[PDB]
Formats: structure tokens, C-alpha cells, sequence
């Protein structure tokens, strides 16, 4: 195919102007004051959405310098929505910030390899200062003040969250999805949660997200690996008119065997999904029992020898909701019987008792941690179907934001913590001028996000931006109010992890973009 | 693929043209003086409608922004005609109205999202507003008023709808189909309704009503989930043969073993409809028996031994005809045998009698309700087909109004509880000053249904708002007589839920719109 | 022929384009930081300038409607111009500034004829505020200041009017000259001033210079009008024979006469310049022969009996130099003696003590005056003709600028004076929201100067602005050295008078045009 | 009629792409190597020519912007020109390389004011310096070089400008005259040497001389204006009957003598400057 080739700052021109397109309707959505974008779809309803990392996603242009330049800087929206599922928009804004003085200093010849030597290191001591800097979050009060900033300034959204850490506990699974009535609900039911993923990407539902989800699904489980379709053909031909979807759990699912004749056999009108079994010979075994006794199930295995073919529709768990993810699959709701569980769960604690090696402890105490805490499940509530997305999307950034903080901690909200580590590292240098310049242009870069939100509540970027750099701990300027504040005190939190993998993305993928000479594409 | 951006204002007038479009095609039906729309249709004859949620379904622009904004207005009318089935058009009015004047205050610079704030706390206000001003529906001239109302000043649909309630009690079940001469006839026959729905979306017939209907029906049941395709194929095999429809109730559809080589075995000659049972065990074992003792059919259980092999056409129950919607499946009239009705109904009697647990004396009760109360038929009477589907709409509008005022009551008329309301929360103010701004928005926009209706008429709207604002109570202006009068004692109700639920969701709907600043679609 | 409309805000949004071109390129030159606009040239170099005046007057769009809101806006600033003598940027930044923000606020729907009222009353209460923070400008060193700051920041051009100003006192003449030193040079010499245009355009000789300067010509008094040449006709043999220029002053011209010596003028045979006889009645006789004893002219009246055909060398009077601005002509160094116009001073100051009438002594005061005072005379001195017609241009509205500061005030230069008064109308409110909303988008365009002045600075002018209005009194920023402080301190300052006439027409062809509907205009042809 | 408008690095580039054709074309005729550009000529041969004056006077482009920038750069190549004598090539070299990198840097967002405040301070950093590293040319063999490297590398032209100077001193006067033999003849003889010009441009004889050479005139000495031509008229009338050029030195001449003075050139019947 006939390859298009630009050079210098013909190229780089190009690529400014796709990201500033991209990155420009992704700022739009940054801050309170931000504004929905509506995207385009076919098949449903436009979807308003203030989600950052979806704005990116469907930006796609038509001049093809500008869409790789679009592509190239979608990735740190992506990448900062896979590592934290928060500051998508921030990230965004800082490579366009970094990009835009890169390429400013590129024009002023400097070098870009050096330039991007400068970034990374500048970045680099602004982690270690965001470390630094960074402060525990606890009390469950700056969880629903997270929760709330990271929801559109919605102080229900923060107070349900909260209440959700304070019922499963800080590590406890939380599942957000639609609810039914207007008013969001909370419910700690009774599920299961392990770390493992779908084996083929054509298990993923109609929706986009990524999770595959279940309407009352019929829960299967193995440790053995089974050999011929033909064993486990009476179980599918069982759930074949059982009237629920078939989840089987085993060690390690094929593709040859399975996937390409369950895609050839229905054309997609009730789902079949296949995962693996966490752990490994007694463990998994021990899980295995687990989840089959939580569903009601039964585990087949070498040693008892009953067999698929024996096996029923009654002696098979049975499930009320199950969402797969790539990064941890959740069985949302098992009814099983609650006197069964409750036997369990008293076998596994005299099972703590006894055991004394601290492997055995350690993965017999995630059990009951798994067990006790169970599934917390949130209804957003919504009048419509858009609103319906557009909350469940503020509210799943709500849930990644806490969890983030959980996790590494949180700093002073609206960009203050960037501005912070920049004047600290106002004295930072590097091996020669192009990489200060570099670094120079990443410390003006963290200011970016603040004089973003700023413009988006209408005021003038500049005094403002100036005003907090004027002063010094956490003192920054509420958005909501539009007044100077202690970011702390009126509880504008962001997650440490969420900041700092923005900044680093944003980094990596903007300090590779200054450095770019040539351009090849289509015609 | 390429995706147009548009930012600010520009995707705001876009949008604004488009929602400007949808909405005054719907508009142009409001009150009865709106005039009836004419839609084209490939398949058959254009079909005159004034129903508002038709029009706004089939708007569907060229200019992919204005598309974009008269889908999201679509989703008003949508949500409002599936809440409520009627007032779609005052929902798309209002969600107009609170569009055109929130993008107006944007345009004077306030807040898009403080707007969305004020609009939703108002609407909110004006919901308890409601509540509170609703007047309870009954005596069966209210709902002759109202089923009058709702179907265009048609004095004999509400009449015929008032004998309908009479007969088969303010929550029996009521079908409208197609009349045979050119009156409407009123059938009080028997019939059988539980809130189940179709499994699959493929059962859905030629008509888009999402309700699939079947000519004289087979009526097969089960309790107990069959295994396998081969035990079951001789029914349909009988059924092949038969010359009626199959209709299966079962606990729950599978889609792999039936839907797809249900599919792919017929073209579509006579269709077969498979629908969940309600209840669970015991209960839904009985709602079985009483079915097929109404059918004439029985139920196959592992007790009885009884097989789907053994079974032949004359053991299962037939109906005259069977309407499956999602929200309630209803058998319309199965004749089984009237002695046999008669006693199974004495036995449930002596059942309610001998019972006392409060669950189960509630279930055999509906039980019992739902057996004496039988299925309410109207034949909708017209010269012509189009004619038919005009005044069957207009029927089907009347009928789901009647419905919301016995759920939840009925008030003024023409829009004056709306203006009764916005009058009421004049005094309602929000955190600062865009919020109030977002309420002014809201409280003139409810003002919008009764300037529409005067529009319609021909009048000058402004001074007949300005005369009706003037009163109070329920005192508002009767279009048809084009004169002042109190609205509940002309006989112009309208149904509270319908009132709330058209401005919830145009609430809900307008104040995401007006809170956007980009589009993305394609070029 | 055929003739197109557009009206709604189709028309205000072609206008508002139309306008916005004409202030971008107006507004780049803005300051002492003002960028350089390159006005392309039919014929040689193109003339690259920070002249606000001239980039307005060169521009016009080729879109009719928008080429037609310049045309408004480049009218409005040129009033403004005539008006003070200065400030044309200032004038077509402050007219963008308002006309965008009030046709955005029609675009939002509110009512043009409440936001205009909102627009005027805003203005008429900054007129009132500039006329309470307005300093006098009695002492010499803020005259040489505000003329060095009007004459692109030349030190030389504020001396030289400052002394001239010490010459002839606070209301005397200053007129300009070329000097053949390179040196300046400075005199005061007996002379007359009175306000009177020419008859013709066409009789200006230098159309750049604007004023009909003619060296040692021949003067004419008449109180009566010239409706035939047949009586200019001995005059123009007369002086075609002596051969010098011709200044006439008569009661009125009529069509005839101005005709055939528009056509004269044409043919380049007699250089004939005509004024009307200011004053009226018997003020407008005895100035006149206050003028004829500066010139040694004599006056002929109907009236009398004398007649304009018996005209010989001797009756029309003489001088050394006259000057006829767009509605002043001055006259310098006259032939008549000084004693008949000492003894003519001395007749006139016992008029003014025999006078009663208070409106008859003030125009007796003002004839004494303008008999005793004289004229003072700035020869520009440089290396090159060139430079000296730039420098001429200079000192003409430095000292018209000078004037004008000198006539009703001075206030703090660099665009303060309006962020100040600004910033004491916060509290002004509307009788409604219209008005209000007209209320602020006045008090924030008048922010609009000090911000493109920063702009062209390159430094941010939001945080500028910000601080500035932090700041209380004469404190903003020096643009020249891009270092805060007082203007008053440092000497950057501005005539109250040509701010004021600026806010004042921008803010009338805002609300004139905010509430514009229709928009007549022939077809693109 | 209607003017278009173009602000912003559109015009700059706009402008630097004129500037980057006219100095292309002037400097490629610099130095001694300099190569030949052709002026393809409306009538005739096309003239070909290193001269960077020749060069530089006739190019104008056909886009307004473009042609407008190269039109200023030509006009302060003709004031370096005229205000030295040589080096327009020079003079359009360095102010390409000036606008060059300039603008380059205002694209990078440097601020063009400061920019213009640096290059004027370094240029006249670059001028004192230059004036501490000038030599004196007092002698006569580097005014001999310096004038056969001027006359494109002619010895004998700076031969003959040395004996000059060496005749008049090193302040006096030298003039160029045509000579009937082929050899090369230098006179000294009392005359007269005063700094005006003419009245109107039409009075030259010779437009690609560009002065106005008058043998055997009679000449006119008058300390008054000539307001009317009726004053001339017995003077033209005089010199038509002798039948030689006129000059004349007035103190002011007023429109009306000068455009009927143009009138009479213009109808070939008396030599008036
Ligand atoms: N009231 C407020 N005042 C100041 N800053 C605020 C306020 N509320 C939120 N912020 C800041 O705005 C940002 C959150 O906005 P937003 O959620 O739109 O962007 P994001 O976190 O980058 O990611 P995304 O848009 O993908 O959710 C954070 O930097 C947060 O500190
Ligand atoms: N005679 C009347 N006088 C005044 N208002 C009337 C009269 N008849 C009906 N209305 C009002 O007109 C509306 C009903 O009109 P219409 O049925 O066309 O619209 P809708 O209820 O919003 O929904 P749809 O058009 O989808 O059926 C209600 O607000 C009702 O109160
Ligand atoms: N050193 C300075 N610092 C700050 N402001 C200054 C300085 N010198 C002049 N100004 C301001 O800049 C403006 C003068 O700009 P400029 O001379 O380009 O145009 P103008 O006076 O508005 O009118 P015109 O363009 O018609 O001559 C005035 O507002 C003056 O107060």
C-alpha cells in the first residue's frame, strides 16, 4: 500500500493538530466544571459521557498524520484507565501539555532525545516527590470525599462508597451495576471473587467494557482436565435446555476443542463462558470445593470418580449474576444454601486453627477474608438509560479513585499536587541544557491539569495558576466554590496512584512523541 | 473509522436543530387540537399516527449531529412510553422547552452542570408538588374522563374503557386488537395473565410492537426442565402436523438446543413462542395446573411419569389467540371447558378458605382474582386499515392513561398542574446562582405543554398562560371548547404518573443535553 | 442596481466578522509594544507602520457586510480621532471589546435595546468617574510627557511643545513648521487664529499633511458673498501678475465661485485658498478688521458700498505665512505694523470695559487675547526631509493630544485609567437583567486596552490585569521597561480627553449597532 | 476596491517566502563566482547580469504577500545601496539570513519584540565593532584595489580613481565623462560642486544614467521663487533663439513653473532642468 512520508515539522505539525483535537475534547470533560461530551453509536442511543478514556477511544481522524498523532496520545487514556480506571482526562492533559513544549523546544533546537531524557528524569524525582508528599488514606471520610471528587462532585456517590469499604472492608470486592429504581442502592450479598481471566477474546459480550456478564448463570466446576467433547457434550446438551447460561471453571481452557465449535454451534443467543481455576493442585482443589459449595455445586475430580455424564442439573451450582474480567473474575451472587456457607466457613476458621506453616495460614486467612466479605453490589439509580451510563461510569470512577487510594494513598485535589512537586523540583538538572529544557518543559506541564480545570470553571487559568504556586502545603483553589482553600480541609483528595501513573504515562508516550522526525502512512 | 468533532456552540445548535426537528414533529400532535402525522412505511401503507412516541421513533436525521440530538430527545419519548405508554408528547415538549432554555442560559455563560443541578432539584420539587396535588381516581366517570382525554376527546373509547374497568375490576387485565365491523365491541371472556416475557428477541412477529401475537395457539407447559432436543421434537412433531401455533411455558428458555435450529428449521410460515413461568416450585407448579386446566392442557411433571412422547394433541391446551409482550405475557381466551374453569375456581375457593398463612392466602387470592377477573377484549371498529391503527393507537393511549390514574391518580388537565407546580415553587432557590438560573429554566418549561396545546389550537399562548397562571386551583383553559373552566369538573384529568413520569425523563434527559460542549460522530 | 438584505443575527454575526478583522488588525499595533502592520502599497514599498489610523483607514473586506461593519467601526475610531487627536487603537479596542461581548449577549437572547441602555449607562457613569479621577495637567513637565508618549515616546517633540506652551500661556497658538537646520528651533511672532475650514477639499495643496500652508500670499477681507468670479476675476489678474498665492476670507461661496476656483486649482495657473468669515454680525465685522490690521488688509462690505472688482495689490492685505487646517486657519507673521495692532488691542480693551453684555466682553476678551498673545512657531530640525515630515506629523498630534490634556486633565497612561474606573463601578446595576448584563460587559471590556497592550508584550495579560486591579490608584505596568509601578512616577500618561472621547464612541457604536437588525447592502457584482 | 486581510505566521510565511525568492535570486549572484541571472527583457535580447541591483529591482512575485515582502527587502537593498554605492547582494544576504532564522524563532514562540530588541542590540554591537576593526584607506593602492574590486575586478577603473584622488585630494570632486579615444584620459579643471537635486524627475536626460548632462548650458542664478512661468517665459524665449540647454537655481520652484517646465520637456522644444 502506497505510504505517505512527512518529515520534520511538517510531520510534527500534523501530529500537533490531531492531538490537540483528541486531547482537546478529552480537556472539555476536566474538573467540575467540566462538560459531557456526546458520543456517536449505531447500534444504541448517543452516550453523554464525562468518562475521559471513552472521549479518547472514539476520537478517530481523518487525516492520517493527525489520527496516528490522535492514536498515539489515546494510548496514555488508555494506559492511565488500565493502571487506575481515574485521571484519564489528566493524563491526557499533561501529554498534550508535555507534547506542546516539547515540540515548542524541538522548534527552538533543542535536542529530543535529550528533551525526553529531561522528561523522564523530571518525572521521575516528581514520582519520588508525589511519594514523598503523598498522605494514608483512612477514616472513611476521605474515602467518601475521594469517592465524591472522583464522581463529578456527587456527595451520595462518596457516601455509598464509603459505606460499601465500611461494610466489605478496604480490600472487599465491589461490583457497580444498573440499578432499577432513581436512588442508588447497596447491597452486601453473598459472591466470590478470584484473580483470573477469560481465555478468548470472543467471550466478550455486546457491550464494550470488557466484562462478560450473565443473567442467572449455571455454575460448572473442574480440577481434572477432561479429554473428549464428547464427556462434557451431556452437560452442555443439559444446560442446553436448562434455561441458564453455562460458566465452567476449570484449569486451563483450549481453543481447538471448545471455542471454535461453541462459536460455530449458536449464533450468540445464550452465552457459554469459560475460565481458570486460581491456585494450583491442593489449592485450587480447596477453591474449587469452596465456590462449588457456595453455588450449591459439586467438584468432579480423579479420586471421587463420579463423572460429567453422571452429573446433573441439580447436583451443578447455579449462580444469580456472574461479570468476567480479564484482571479478576467475580461470581456476583450464589445462592447455594446459607446454612451450607455458614458450615463452610466454620470448617475453613478450624482450618486456621489447625494449621500453623505460614503459607497455609496466609492462603487459608485470604479464604475467609474472600468468604466473610462477600460481593458489594451497587444499584445506580437513573430516570433514563444515558443517565443511567453516565452515572454508572461516575461511579465506576469513583470505585478505582478509592481503591487507588487505598492502595498508595492520596494528595491535595485539582492539580495542587502537581504544582507542588514542580516548584519542589525547580532546582532540578540534568547532564546538559536540552535535557533542563526538558525538564523545564515537564515541570510547566504538571501545571497544565490546574489551569485546565480553571478554564473550565470560566476564570482566568493564569492568576489563578500563579496564586497557587504562591502559596505552599496544600493550599490550593476550590473549583466547586471558586474560592482559595486548604485542598484537605474541604476534601478535594486524589488518589496518589491515580496522579502518578497520569504523570508517568503522559511522560513516557509524550517524551517518545517530541522525538519524532518522520511520519509513514496510507494515502 | 472518521469521527467528526464539534465544539462549543457549534455542537450546541446542532444539536438544538435537530432536537428542534424531533420535537416539533412530535409537538405538532399536542392537545386535542394537534393534528395526526403521517409516517412512511416500505412494507405497507403510511400510518397516520398522533401518537407522539411513533413520530419521535421514526425522526431520524441526515445531519449526524442534529441525529445525534434528536435521538436523545427520542430516548425522552421512549422512556416516557415505556413508563407510562402516554404523555410522550409532553414529554418531548418539555424536554425541548428545558433544552432550549438551559442552552440559552449557556449561552449567557452559566454552568452547564450547576444548570443540570437547579433543573434536577427542581423537577424533583415539582414531583413532590404532584404527589401532593394528586387527587385520588375513582367512581368510573374519572376513568371515562381520562380514557376520554387520553384518546383525542373520543367520548365512546372512554366510556367503552370505563365499562371495561367496571367489569373486570381497576386492575383486571384489558386487551386492545383489531375490531371486525365499524364499532368497537367490548369481551369480557376468559383468559389467563402473568408478568413473564419472551426469551428470546427473535420471537418478535412482523408487527413492531415488541408484542408477538399467534392466531389460534397450542398451549404446551412443563415444570420440570427437559434434557435433551429428541424428547421433545414428537410434541413439535405433532405440532407439525397440528395446524395451530406452539405456545411452551417453561420454568426458563434455553437459546442453544431451541432458538438457533428453531430459527434455522422454518422461514417464518407459523411461528413458535416459548415463554418463563411465574413463581417458583409449589407455586409455580400450581399457576401450571390451573393453566392447563383453563387450556384444557396438563402439565408434565417426574412425578406424575406422565411424557412429552406420550403426549398428543387432544392432552394439551389450545387457546383462541396469545399476545406475549416483556412486561406481562397474557393468553387471551382458551376455551378448555367452562365446567371444568367453574370447579377448578370453586376448588381454589375452598383452597383460600382452608389456607391461613398470609403468603399463601395472598397468592391464592391473586390466584382467584386473576381467574374471575378474565381478559377484557376491545375491538377497535374502522372503515379502513390505516383508519384502524389510528384510532386502535388512540385506544392504546387511553388504556395505559386509565391504568396510571388507578396506580397513581389524576390532575388538572391541558397542562395546569404542571403550571400549578412551576407557580407553587417559585420560591425554590439552589447553592448559588446557576442553580436558580437551572430552576427558572425548569419552572418556565413546565409552562410549555399548556403554551403547545394552545399553539395547537391557534390561540395566542401566551395570554391564555398568562390567564390561566392568573387563577388557581385546578382552573385552566379547556382547548376543545377554546373557553376558561375548572379542569376537574370539565373532565380533563390526566393521569399523575403519566405528568411525573414525562417530566422526569425530559428532566433527566434535557439537563444532560444541555450540559455538553463536543460531539463525536462520523463524517 | 439590485440590492441584498440580511437581517437577524445573520447580519450581526457577518458585522461581528467584519469587525473583528478590522480590530485584529488595528489592535496588533496597540502600545509601545505594538507590532508593526504592513500596509501594502499599489506603487513601490508598502508602508509598514504601528499607525492605528493609518491601518483602520486601509482597511475594507471584501464580503460587503463585513467590509461594511469595518466601516463602522473604522468611522467611529476616526471620529474619535478628530475629536482628540489620538487613541485610535485605544477607540477600536474598547468598540471590539463591547460589541463582542453584547452581541454574544443577543446571541443568549437578551433584549439589544436594555443591553445598550445597560451599555450607556455604564459609560455615562465611567464618564463621570474619569471626569473625578482626571489630574490637571497645569505643570510643564506631564505636558512634555504626554507629548513625548503621543509622539511614539520622542522626548524631543515633549520639550519642544512644552516650551512652546511656556511661550504663549495655557490657551495661546502653536503652530509647526520646517526648519532648514538640523537643529529645532522655537520663536513667537505676532499672529492670528480663527476657526474656519476651507470651501473645497481639493484646495488643500498637501493632502498628507491635510492643511493649505501658503508662504508670503496675498489676503483678502470680505464681509460679503462671492456669487460671481466676475468679481474674483480683477483679483486673480492682480495676483496671476504679482504672482504669490491667494487666501480669500468672505461671508459665504457660492456654488459658482467655488466652482471656478476648484477648476482654477485644476488648471495650476493661480493658487486661490478660500475661507468662511467666522463670528457673525458686528463681532464678525470688527474681527475682521482686526485682520486687516494684523495684514494690512482692508474689509469690503455690501453694505458700505465697496465692491470686490475694485480690487487693487495694496487693499488686500499680506503676511508671511498662512495655515488652513480642516476648520482652522492661522496666520503668521502678518505685514501690518504692530503699533495699529497695539492701538487695535488698546480700542478693543475699552470695549471689553464699556461692554455689558457678558457673551458681547467674552468675544472682545478672546479677540484681545488672540491680538496680544501671538503664535509661537516649532521649526522641526533633522538630518532628512523625510524624517522631518515624520517628525511634522508628530509634533502636529503630539500638541493637539497636548491640548487636549492641557484643556480638561490628565490621568495615568497605559490603559489604568479605565481598569481604575472599572474597578470603582462594580456596584452599578440595571433596572433589569438586561441592563445589567449591558452593565457588565461594559466594566469588563474596559479592560480591554491595558490586556492587548500586554498581549503585544507578550507577558500574560490576564495575571497583569489581575494585578493591576489589585493595585489601588496610579499602579500598573510599564510596558516600555515591562516593569510594574506609577505611571504618574515614571510619566506614562494619558489626556483625560482622549480616553474619554474613545470609551464614549465605542461605547455609542456599540449600543448604535448592537441594536442593528437589518443590513441593507447592493450584491456582490 | 477591497483589501484582504492576513495576520498572524500565515503572513509570516507568506512574507518569508517572498523574501526567500528575491534573495534566492540576488544571491545567487554574490561574490566574485557569482552566477549569471538572466532578465528576460520585453523586447529584445534578455539581459544577463551579475549586477544584484538588476537583479533585485525587477523581481516581483504574483502572490500580493509574497511579491510584498520581497518588495521590502528590495527597497532596504536600494537605501543600502544608495546610502553606500555597493553591496545590495551583501546587504540581501544578510537580511535573509536575518529574517531567516527570526522567524524561525518567532515560530518557536520566542517573543518577536524581544527578538528585534536582541538583533538590534548585537548589530550594533557588530558596528562599533566594525568600526574598531576598520582600517584607514588614506593610501592610494587600496583605494586603487578597492576600486578595481567594485568595478567588478577592473584594474584599470581603480587605476584611474587613484590618479583622481591624488589630483583633487581627499576631499575633492570626481566626475565621469565619456571619452572619443580608446584610451583612457583624466582632467583637472575649476568647477563647481553643490548638494541639490532636481525638481521633478522627468528632467533627466538619461533614465538609465540617472543624471542630467548638459553640454555647453547657459545657466540661470536666482536667489527667488519661481511662482509664475510668465517669469521664464523671456528665459525660454531667449534660449530657444541661442539654442542650448538650460539650467537653472532658483531658491523654490511652486507647482505652477515645474509642471509647465515638464510640459515643455515633455514637448521636446526647449532643455529645461
Ligand atoms: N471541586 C473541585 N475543585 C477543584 N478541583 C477539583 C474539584 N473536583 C474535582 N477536581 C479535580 O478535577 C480532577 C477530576 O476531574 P475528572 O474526573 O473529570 O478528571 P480525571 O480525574 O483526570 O479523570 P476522568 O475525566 O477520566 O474521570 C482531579 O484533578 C480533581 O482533583
Ligand atoms: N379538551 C382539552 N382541553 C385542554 N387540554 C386538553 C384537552 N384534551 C386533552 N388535553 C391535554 O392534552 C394532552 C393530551 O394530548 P396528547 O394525547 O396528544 O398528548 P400526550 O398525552 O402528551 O401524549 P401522546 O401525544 O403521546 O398521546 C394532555 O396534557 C391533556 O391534559
Ligand atoms: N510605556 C508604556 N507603558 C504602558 N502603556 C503605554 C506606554 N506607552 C504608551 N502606552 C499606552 O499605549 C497606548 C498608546 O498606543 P498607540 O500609540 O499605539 O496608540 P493610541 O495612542 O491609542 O492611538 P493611535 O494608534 O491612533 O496613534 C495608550 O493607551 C498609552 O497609555
Amino acid at each position: 500500500a502506497a505510504k505517505d512520508v512527512k518529515f520534520g515539522n511538517d510531520a510534527r505539525v500534523k501530529m500537533l493538530r490531531g492531538v490537540n483535537v483528541l486531547a482537546d475534547a478529552v480537556k472539555v470533560t476536566l474538573g467540575p466544571k467540566g462538560r459531557n461530551v456526546v458520543l456517536d453509536k449505531s447500534f444504541g442511543a448517543p452516550t453523554i459521557t464525562k468518562d475521559g478514556v471513552s472521549v479518547a477511544r472514539e476520537i478517530e481522524l481523518e487525516d492520517k498524520f493527525e489520527n496516528m498523532g490522535a492514536q498515539m496520545v489515546k494510548e496514555v487514556a488508555s494506559k492511565a484507565n488500565d493502571a487506575a480506571g481515574d485521571g484519564t482526562t489528566t493524563a491526557t492533559v499533561l501529554a498534550q501539555a508535555i507534547i506542546t513544549e516539547g515540540l515548542k523546544a524541538v522548534a527552538a533546537g533543542m535536542n529530543p532525545m535529550d528533551l525526553k531524557r529531561g522528561i523522564d528524569k523530571a518525572v521521575t524525582a516528581a514520582v519520588e516527590e508525589l511519594k514523598a508528599l503523598s498522605v494514608p488514606c483512612s477514616d472513611s471520610k476521605a474515602i467518601a470525599q475521594v469517592g465524591t471528587i472522583s464522581a463529578n462532585s456527587d456527595e451520595t456517590v462518596g457516601k455509598l462508597i464509603a459505606e460499601a469499604m465500611d461494610k466489605v472492608g478496604k480490600e472487599g470486592v465491589i461490583t457497580v451495576e444498573d440499578g432499577t429504581g432513581l436512588q442508588d442502592e447497596l447491597d452486601v450479598v453473598e459472591g466470590m471473587q478470584f484473580d483470573r481471566g477469560y481465555l478468548s477474546p470472543y467471550f466478550i459480550n455486546k457491550p464494550e467494557t470488557g466484562a462478560v456478564e450473565l443473567e442467572s448463570p449455571f455454575i460448572l466446576l473442574a480440577d481434572k482436565k477432561i479429554s473428549n467433547i464428547r464427556e462434557m457434550l451431556p452437560v452442555l446438551e443439559a444446560v442446553a435446555k436448562a434455561g441458564k447460561p453455562l460458566l465452567i471453571i476449570a484449569e486451563d481452557v483450549e481453543g481447538e476443542a471448545l471455542a471454535t465449535l461453541v462459536v460455530n454451534t449458536m449464533r450468540g443467543i445464550v452465552k457459554v463462558a469459560a475460565v481458570k481455576a486460581p491456585g494450583f493442585g491442593d489449592r485450587r482443589k480447596a477453591m474449587l470445593q469452596d465456590i462449588a459449595t457456595l453455588t450449591g455445586g459439586t467438584v468432579i475430580s480423579e479420586e471421587i470418580g463420579m463423572e460429567l455424564e453422571k452429573a446433573t442439573l441439580e447436583d451443578l451450582g447455579q449462580a444469580k449474576r456472574v461479570v468476567i474480567n480479564k484482571d479478576t473474575t467475580t461470581i456476583i451472587d450464589g445462592v447455594g444454601e446459607e446454612a451450607a456457607i455458614q458450615g463452610r466457613v466454620a470448617q475453613i476458621r478450624q482450618q486456621i486453627e489447625e494449621a500453623t506453616s505460614d503459607y497455609d495460614r496466609e492462603k487459608l486467612q485470604e479464604r475467609v477474608a474472600k468468604l466473610a466479605g462477600g460481593v458489594a453490589v451497587i444499584k445506580v439509580g437513573a430516570a433514563t438509560e444515558v443517565e443511567m451510563k453516565e452515572k454508572k461510569a461516575r461511579v465506576e470512577d469513583a470505585l478505582h479513585a478509592t481503591r487507588a487510594a487505598v492502595e498508595e494513598g492520596v494528595v491535595a485535589g485539582g492539580g495542587v499536587a502537581l504544582i507542588r512537586v514542580a516548584s519542589k523540583l525547580a532546582d532540578l538538572r540534568g547532564q546538559n541544557e536540552d535535557q533542563n529544557v526538558g525538564i523545564k518543559v515537564a515541570l510547566r506541564a504538571m501545571e497544565a491539569p490546574l489551569r485546565q480545570i480553571v478554564l473550565n470553571c470560566g476564570e482566568e487559568p493564569s492568576v489563578v495558576a500563579n496564586t497557587v504556586k504562591g502559596g505552599d502545603g496544600n493550599y490550593g483553589y476550590n473549583a466547586a466554590t471558586e474560592e482559595y482553600g486548604n485542598m484537605i480541609d474541604m476534601g478535594i483528595l486524589d488518589p496518589t496512584k491515580v496522579t502518578r501513573s497520569a504523570l508517568q504515562y503522559a511522560a513516557s508516550v509524550a517524551g517518545l512523541m517530541i522525538t519524532t522526525e518522520c511520519m509513514v502512512t496510507d494515502l
